[PDB]
This record gives C-alpha cells, structure tokens and sequence, in this order.
C-alpha cells in the first residue's frame, strides 16, 4: 500500500500545488478527494495532511507528539523569534513565558481588560453610528482596526488610532507583507538566487517598521506616570515559578511582536466571518440580536452580561467550526509511532493538522456540515474529544483563546445591540488567504436602532 497523494510534478513533486494564492482551500478540495490522510512531497520535503478526527485524536496525544514549526512558522520566526508562537516547545524561553504570561489571560486578568475593550467598541460603534445614508461598511478593514487597537490597549497601553485612519496603520501593511512573503518563500528553488535580493531588502524593511514600533512601545512604559498592570506589565517584570528566572529583552521583544501579530489578525477574521455568517442566515442573526437585546440592558457592557451572551458565544464558534482563521498547525513524532494502526512513522516525521477539514467531519458532525448552525454548541460539552480545534492543541494551544473570545463575544453583541445589518451587494465568498484567512470585500450596510451608549 501507498499512501495517497495528490498528483506529481516530475522532480517538484507536489510543490506546485502550493503555487496558488489560496493553498488552505486548495488543500481542502485535496481532502475532500483523497481523504484522511495524504502524502504531500517536495524535493527534500514530505508532510502528512490529517483531515479526520480519527487520525487527528492520536496526533494530539502529546506523548506521541508535539508542535513543529512549519515552514511558514519558521520564516515567521525570523521576525517573531523565541516568542511564544514560533519557539520550539524545548526552547527555555517558550516555558518561561508561557509560565510567566498565563496569569495574563486569568479570569481577574480578563475582567481588567473588559474597559479598555469597551473602549475600541465604543469606537467601532460610533463610526459606523457617523455614517450617511449612502454608505457602508468595509467589515474585515473595521474588524482589523477593532481588533489591533483592542491589543495594543489591554496588552500595550498603547494607541493605535486605527479609527482615525483611513488607511491600515502601517504595521498592518508590514505585517501583511512579511507573513506573503513567508508563504511565497515556499516555492522558491534556490533562495540564495540574486533575482530575490529585493524581496530580502523588502522582508528586512517590514522587520524594521515592526520592531521599530515595539521601541515606541517600549518606550511609552519606560517614561510612562501611570501604573499599568497588563500583559506589558507581566513581560517586564514577571517571574517564571520553575527557572526563577524573568523574561530577558531579547525575548520580551519577540513576544511583543508575537501578540501584536497572534493578538488581533485571526480574531479579526473571526468577527468578519461570524457577520459573514449572520448576515447569511437572517433567522440566526435574529436570535443572536434577540440576545443581545435582552442581555445588553446597560449603555456599556459589564463582564458579566458578556459571558451571559450564550447565542453569540454559539455564533462565534459554529464560524470557528468552518472556518477556522488560523486553518493549519504542525506537529512531529516524538518516537517511532504508528498512526491509525495503518501508517507508520518514524521520530522526526511531520504532520499538518488541516483544521477546516478536522471541522467538516461527518461521522463527528453529521451530513449537514456545510450549513451554518450555531445550535451544534448547545452544549458544548457533547463535542468528542479533538473534534473542534480552532485554537490547536495542549500546552501549545492558543494562550489567547479566552481573549479572543471575549473581545469578540463583546463586539459581536454590541454590533447586535445597536444596528439592523443588511447584505446590499448579495456578496459572493472570497477567501483571502495570508497564513490566516479573511473574507474579502465583505461588505454590509448597517441601519442604527438609534440606542445611545
Ligand atoms: C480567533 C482568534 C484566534 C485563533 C483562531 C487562534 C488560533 C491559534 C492557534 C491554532 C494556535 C496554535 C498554533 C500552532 O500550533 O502552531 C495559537 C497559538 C497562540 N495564540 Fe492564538 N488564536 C487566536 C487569538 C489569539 C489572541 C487574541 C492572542 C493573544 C492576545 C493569541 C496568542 C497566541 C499565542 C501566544 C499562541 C502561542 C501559544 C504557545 O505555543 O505558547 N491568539 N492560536
Ligand atoms: O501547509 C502548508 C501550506 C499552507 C499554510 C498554512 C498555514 C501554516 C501556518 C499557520 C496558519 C496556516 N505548508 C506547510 C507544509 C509543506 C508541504 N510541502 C511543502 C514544501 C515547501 C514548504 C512547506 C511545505 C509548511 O509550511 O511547512
């Protein structure tokens, strides 16, 4: 028995099929005709694509494996560094901060956030309270600017003043072009070759107006009166409880970089795809306003009424289920193992988690998984095991999934709560994909209900 794999380009092999500016999708429609599991090949290169929750519930045994950097990852890693995303779990520098930055995202942690993303909400809702008639709403632009300042906020005391731009503020556009050139730095065969001095240049260009940022940042808090207590506060002056040791300012760099990044991009996706969704489905965006309405009594909501937006909560996850905008994570075999009882590896061999694919499996969710119903997160409990994975896995999972969600459940909620939306132009799905995935040109319009803040 051969494994299956997608067909062959002579010597590329299977590169070629990643020749595409939607690779995710393109892997996808892979699944959907091999299966499970295939092969996918390069010259010096091969990972395994996972797709069902059968296979995939074994890979996240952490005995058996644990987080690989995957090629984009590791060109991410250029910029990121150590930081928590892009370290190797056997780095001192990933368990430190990943001890040292959990109390970050603690229960009394996130209720002092809660202001401050008050703060970007409120913003996001009088833009849109300040528009004529005849306008109308770039969604995933708004979100971005939602959500980065909502990052720079609670975690930097840091402004962006993403709301009083009409172009993204020029990290974003960095940023955006640093993370392509990492996804195009995949197809190319000799990349030491002079034709891409340039794009060396440019990557080293984008590096620089980021961590440039960061100095600012830095910079804010060293000559900075008030008394901060957020995520900045904790990388200062944090202390890891097993080395003893706090974060060094090499590595405090990184992260910063890392959250800014992780912080607000997959979140921003989230929010788009979520009204995506609603707008979509006119009798589940009812039931998500009805909630809101009901639960959002106050002009500002409290922490509490948050976390009573149950419908929203739903919402936001069945939007997670299919369309997971960090759509991929990498693992290796620790040991020699055996997946599935079928296919053998060896230590050292990779895996690729294709989350869209884990998401729209049938025998876990049934034969209806491309519909959208946020009912299947009644209780979510019921969900098997490794089944629903948005925010990946273990001790490597997303330290900012409850952040995420909260900021999201927040907005989502008011965005609700204060206006009738409308899907003007009918619009047609298009995925853009950058790492992370975003619906392009979605565009809505939105009525205010005219209820003051
Ligand atoms: C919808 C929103 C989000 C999604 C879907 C998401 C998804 C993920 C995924 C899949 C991973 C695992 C990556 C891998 O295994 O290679 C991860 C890790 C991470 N995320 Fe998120 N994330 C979100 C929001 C956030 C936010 C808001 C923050 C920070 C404020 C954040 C910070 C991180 C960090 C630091 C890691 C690395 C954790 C570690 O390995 O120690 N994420 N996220
Ligand atoms: O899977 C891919 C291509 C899609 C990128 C998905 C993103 C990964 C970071 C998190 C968000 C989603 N690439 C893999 C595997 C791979 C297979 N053949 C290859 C040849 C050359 C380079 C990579 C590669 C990867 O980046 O390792």
């Amino acid at each position: 028995k051969e494994m299956p794999q997608p067909k062959t380009f002579g010597e590329l092999k299977n590169l070629p099929l990643l020749n595409t500016d939607k690779p995710v999708q393109a892997l996808m429609k892979i699944a959907d005709e091999l299966g499970e599991i295939f092969k996918f090949e390069a010259p010096g290169r091969v990972t395994r694509y996972l797709s069902s929750q059968r296979l995939i519930k074994e890979a996240c045994d952490e005995s058996r494996f644990d987080k690989n950097l995957s090629q984009a990852l590791k060109f991410v890693r250029d910029f990121a560094g150590d930081g928590l995303f892009t370290s190797w779990t056997h780095e001192k520098n990933w368990k430190k901060a990943h001890n040292i930055l959990l109390p970050s995202f603690s229960q009394q942690a996130m209720k002092g956030y809660h202001a401050m993303m008050v703060d970007i909400a409120v913003q996001l809702v009088q833009k849109w309270e300040r528009l004529n008639a005849d306008e109308h709403i770039e969604v995933p632009e708004d979100m971005t600017r939602l959500t980065l300042d909502t990052i720079g906020l609670c975690g930097f005391n840091y402004r962006f003043n993403s709301f009083y731009r009409d172009q993204p503020h020029p990290f974003i556009t960095s940023m955006v072009r640093a993370l392509d050139e990492a996804m195009n730095k995949l197809q190319r065969a000799n990349p030491d070759d002079p034709a891409y001095d340039e794009n060396k240049r440019q990557f080293q260009e984008d590096i620089k107006v980021m961590n440039d940022l960061v100095d600012k940042i830095i910079a804010d808090r060293k000559a900075s009166g008030e008394q901060s207590d957020d995520l900045l506060t904790h990388m200062l002056n944090g202390k890891d409880p097993e080395t003893g040791e706090p974060l060094d300012d090499e590595n405090i760099r990184y992260q910063i970089i890392t959250f800014l990044i992780a912080g607000h991009e997959t979140t921003s996706g989230l929010l788009s795809f979520a009204l995506y969704f609603l707008v979509k489905n006119p009798h589940v965006l009812q039931k998500a306003a009805e909630e809101a309405a009901r639960v959002l009594v106050d002009p500002v909501p409290s922490y509490k009424q948050v976390k009573q937006l149950k419908y929203v909560g739903m919402v936001l996850n069945e939007a997670l289920r299919l369309w997971p905008t960090a759509p991929a994570f990498s693992l290796y075999a620790k040991e020699d193992t055996v997946l599935g009882g079928e296919y053998p590896l060896e230590k050292g061999d990779e895996l690729m988690v294709l989350i869209p694919q884990l998401h729209r499996d049938k025998t876990i969710w049934g034969d209806d998984v491309e519909e959208f119903r946020p009912e299947r997160f009644e209780n979510p409990s019921a969900i098997p095991q490794h089944a629903f994975k948005p925010f990946g896995n273990g001790q490597r999972a997303c330290i900012g999934q409850q952040f995420a969600l909260h900021e999201a459940t927040l907005v989502l909620g008011m965005m609700l709560k204060h206006f009738d939306f409308e899907d003007h132009t009918n619009y047609e799905l298009d995925i853009k994909e950058t790492l992370t995935l975003k619906p392009e040109g979605f565009v809505v319009k939105a009525k205010s209900k005219k209820i003051p803040l």
